[PDB]
């Protein structure tokens, strides 16, 4: 699924990320945007031959199993495909686990480089929430 802006914020908070360790909603929607253009279905390969799957491009190097990522961990416990879902239960669920780890939100380069330090509410400006 292709989710519209506030149709994500919507859901991601139905999901309890507002505010999640500190996160306010509007930084979830942004670091989707850059990561995923809002598509569930996103996949990219890395050079490492790691994929990057889903809304938040959670990669296989760590976080799931896609039976071909050699001498990875699933720290999720989850196929990697599930993250393709348009249900986001299962990206926003090992997203939490990402977040919780150490670096934050800094686990994702597209928050760090483009949403980190900027106005990351006006990714919620003007949705009924
Ligand atoms: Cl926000
Ligand atoms: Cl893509
Ligand atoms: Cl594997
Ligand atoms: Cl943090
Ligand atoms: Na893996
Ligand atoms: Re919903
Ligand atoms: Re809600």
């Amino acid at each position: 699924k292709v989710f519209g802006r506030c149709e994500l914020a919507a859901a991601m908070k139905r999901h309890g990320l507002d505010n999640y360790r500190g996160y306010s909603l509007g930084n979830w929607v942004c670091a989707a945007k850059f990561e995923s253009n809002f598509n569930t279905q996103a996949t990219n390969r890395n050079t490492d031959g790691s994929t990057d799957y889903g809304i938040l491009q959670i990669n296989s190097r760590w976080w799931c199993n896609d039976g071909r990522t050699p001498g990875s961990r699933n720290l999720c416990n989850i196929p990697c495909s599930a993250l393709l879902s348009s249900d986001i239960t299962a990206s926003v669920n090992c997203a939490k686990k990402i977040v919780s780890d150490g670096n934050g939100m800094n686990a994702w380069v597209a928050w760090r480089n483009r949403c980190k330090g900027t106005d990351v509410q006006a990714w919620i400006r003007g949705c009924r929430l």
